[PDB]
């Protein structure tokens, strides 16, 4: 793999950053949105701060020409790209030749090096490392930070969180330079490698969801069906509502046994089994039951902050800001709280639905958020409250606009046998009201003027009548 040539570029980028830190220049940091990028960005930010330096961080979706030009107009002394930039080398090189740039990334590069000296490409791939299993974005950032100062080895777990988010251990175990980072984490006792269930949700999910949402690999006759999964755990004498971390080591082994036997009974290859049960990274730095205690669950948290326009908050968490974690918790729990509220409202106030000949229409106004309209509809159905043969529509005032109403329609298999098609019906009514609508036969959505709700109820019943 020629580690020494790679380590040479690492040192190149490490000393270059420290040079600007000692010059009192603000280190401009740019990192990718996912878990690999948020962890990578934090590792560099930690390094800068540990040296008494100063940084400004950005969490972006991708490197684009617009972005590079924005950055060039900031006229910074140094730009540090993290988990990004490898495909944008000549771009970066032309528009940022006036400044120092360090690229710490593992994606297949455009070129194997920058033509000028003040631009260094820190990347293991040109030296013979596999982009998807030998080291991740957080990993190369970790090498840089460790060269700057060995103390940054305490970010070893944060580095591995990125690796797992990037699925570097897709086969069930770690490889390449990742192994070195893990050993650093083992020496500082901030991470432990277990042999456990490699599924998501060992800290914050019920066992039956942990199994049903298993895709790598999939669990035959269980993946997809939560009810089948519930039945399965109860039959093997397990609490389907319990969380994996709440099991004893004794109970965990028997869970593994039942799953081993389950896979063998379906003829799964050894490789599939080794992906289901294998390396799981745990950190003593966090209490068991907390999503930060295991790497996959941590990465899932950070991916979430990335998609919620709060990537910099996810970075703060990796840095050790407990208050940031509280922000992230309330942020996620407030949504779960709205989903619960949505189902409460529609069931309690169900005595006020505009039942027509063919459909139920429920207007909730401001009471339910745009996005929760669909699950509200499903609630009325699943409660057995609504006639299963009769489609349900929930309507709520839109957050974006004000004169607008977003709506979603759901129904059943039984109803579809009457020839119903919510997508085609919502299409027709939308066009007539001057809005947008469409979707599948069993589920669809629509947006239209708030002042034509009575007209919608008429048109929607009529549109279903024709089918």
């Amino acid at each position: 793999m020629d580690k020494e040539a790679f380590l040479e570029r690492v040192r190149e980028g490490a000393e270059l950053i420290k040079m600007h830190i000692e010059l009192g220049h603000t280190i401009r940091l740019i990192s990718h949105r996912d878990a690999d990028g948020i962890t990578a960005g934090a590792i560099l930010a930690k390094a800068v701060a540990r040296e008494g330096g100063t940084f400004q961080l950005s969490i972006v979706k991708q490197v684009s020409e617009e972005l590079i030009d924005q950055l060039a107009r900031e006229k910074r002394e140094i730009y540090v790209f993290s988990d990004l930039g490898s495909g944008s080398i000549e771009l970066i090189e032309e528009k940022l030749n006036f400044a120092t740039v360090v690229v710490a990334d593992h994606h297949p590069p455009e070129k194997d090096s920058f033509s000028t000296d003040s631009h260094v490409l820190v990347n293991p791939v040109p030296f013979g490392a596999n982009s998807v299993r030998d080291l991740s974005g957080s990993g190369v950032a970790y090498f840089v930070a460790r060269e700057m100062n060995r103390k940054n080895r305490d970010m070893a777990y944060v580095a591995i969180v990125g690796a797992v988010g990037d699925m570097q251990e897709i086969d069930g175990t770690f490889h390449g330079l990742n192994l070195e980072i893990i050993e650093d984490g083992k020496e500082l006792g901030i991470l432990e490698v277990r042999k456990e269930l490699r599924l998501f949700g060992r800290e914050s999910r019920p066992l039956y969801q942990m199994l049903a949402y298993a895709t790598n690999p999939e669990i035959p006759e269980i993946t997809g069906d939560e009810r089948k999964a519930i039945e399965w755990l109860r039959a093997k004498g397990f609490d389907p509502e319990m969380k994996y971390w709440q099991l004893r080591e004794e109970e965990k082994r028997k869970l593994h046994e039942a799953l081993l036997v389950h896979m063998i009974k379906h003829g799964a290859p050894k490789e599939a089994i080794d992906r289901l049960i294998g390396d799981v990274v745990i950190s003593p730095l966090y209490p068991e039951g907390d999503v930060r205690h295991e790497a996959r669950e941590f990465a899932t948290l950070l991916n979430a902050t990335g998609r919620l326009n709060a990537g910099t908050l996810g970075v703060a968490i990796c840095l050790g800001d407990e208050e940031a974690y509280k922000v992230a918790r309330k942020m996620l729990d407030d949504y779960k709280k709205e989903q619960i509220e949505a189902r409460k409202f529609i069931i309690q106030n169900w005595n006020m639905v505009e039942e027509g000949e063919h459909a139920y229409v429920f207007y909730a106004g401001k009471n339910i958020r745009d996005t929760l309209v669909g699950i509200a509809a499903n609630m009325a159905i699943n409660a057995g409250l609504a006639d299963p043969e009769k489609p349900v529509v929930v309507l709520a005032d839109s957050d974006e606009d004000e004169n607008l109403v977003k709506g979603s329609a759901r129904t059943t298999e039984k109803a579809l046998e009457k020839g119903y098609h919510l997508g085609e019906a919502l299409k027709e009514v939308a066009e007539k009201l001057g809005g947008e609508g469409g979707g599948h036969a069993i589920a669809a959505g629509i947006r239209f003027p708030k002042n034509r709700i009575d007209e919608f109820i008429k048109l929607f019943n009529e549109a279903l009548g024709r089918q």
